[PDB]
């Protein structure tokens, strides 16, 4: 007795397309590896509750490789199969909403995605891959799931996995129109005379070596190949934000002079991020857990800041 019902097919979730599958036969014996809402089901003989249900499927023909790209930008043949076994953790993890953001219940060593979420709702970045977009909507709306399945598969990291903050950023702004922002440079050494330098998209919004603005705007010391230390500060900026980022260390965050900031407490195998917003005052985003102070110390990794548009006063 043949047996089949109707399904559907996708890569992106948008574009359907038309499949009937028999029921004697798994669904990798007909479509490769196959999955229902993140969950594998490669191995899986059709149910009859399955008829009219959307699965994901590996691109396997042209137009699936086209949909796939243009969705996701990205080639990567392991892509959507680290997609969809994230998401079947993510769908399972709390999204609670904390003064007015979405963030994240711990679980699955998440703190990193739970800081690096309330940070991006609180500045200003667009993404270009349709992904991100749509599922960057429905996270600050609540549903986060795909989102942090998503960041993940970016990231090339699994659920559990450790994750760097700073790291993670650098891979979302790769995916963001940072096209307009710009930054120029200046360095300063006492036997090679100056240098400027300038720089745009991902590198114009991110520097790695103190966490005060103040200070890059003023002058920094880095080594020169003379053998001498040399001055760094900034000439122009331009852009909507800056991240700066630091090694972990003892630092104060004041009311009202940053935007947020990244929290890291623990040794490089192992250790907790939270998240600090500064808002009619200064409260500590901890996944689900909320504490507020007039004031905050603490070891400070990355610190963001308010930007639109900056040129240095010094001649
Ligand atoms: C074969 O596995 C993948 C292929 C593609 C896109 N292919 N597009 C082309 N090669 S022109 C995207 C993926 O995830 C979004 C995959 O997992
Ligand atoms: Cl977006
Ligand atoms: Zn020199």
């Amino acid at each position: 007795e043949v047996r089949t019902i109707k399904v559907f097919t996708t890569v992106d979730n948008i574009n359907l397309h038309t499949q009937v599958v028999d029921m004697s036969m798994t669904y990798g014996q007909q479509f490769g590896p196959t999955y229902l809402d993140g969950a594998d089901v490669t191995k899986i003989k059709p149910h009859n509750s399955h008829e009219g249900k959307t699965f994901y499927v590996l691109p396997n023909d042209d137009t699936l490789r086209v949909e796939a790209f243009e969705y996701y930008h990205t080639t990567d043949p392991s892509f959507l199969g680290r997609y969809m076994s994230a998401l079947n953790h993510t769908k399972k993890w709390k999204y609670p909403q904390v003064n007015g953001l979405t963030s994240i219940k711990w679980a699955d060593n998440n703190c990193y995605l739970a800081t690096a979420l309330l940070t991006l709702q609180q500045i200003e970045l667009k993404f270009n891959p349709p992904a991100l977009q749509d599922a960057y909507y429905r996270a600050r709306a609540g549903e986060a799931a795909n989102f942090c399945a998503l960041i993940l598969a970016y990231c090339n990291k699994t659920v559990g996995e450790l994750g760097d903050v700073r790291e993670t950023m650098s891979y979302l702004f790769q995916h963001a129109n940072l096209d307009s922002c710009k930054r120029v440079l200046n360095v300063v050494c006492k036997t090679c005379g100056q240098q400027q330098t300038t720089l745009k998209g991902v590198e114009a919004v991110m520097y790695m070596g103190t966490l005060s603005y103040e200070q890059f705007k003023k002058g920094v010391q880095i080594p020169c190949t003379c053998g001498k230390q040399a001055t760094k500060y900034l000439v122009q900026q331009e852009s909507p934000f800056v991240m700066m980022s630091a090694p972990p260390a003892q630092y104060e965050l004041k009311h009202g002079t940053f935007t947020c900031a990244s929290e890291y407490t623990g040794n490089y195998q192992c250790g907790h991020y939270k998240h600090i917003t500064s808002k009619e005052t200064l409260y500590c985003i901890d996944g689900a857990l909320l504490t507020k102070s007039s004031e905050y110390k603490g070891p400070i990794t990355d610190v963001f800041y308010k930007e639109n548009s900056y040129t240095t006063t010094i001649k």
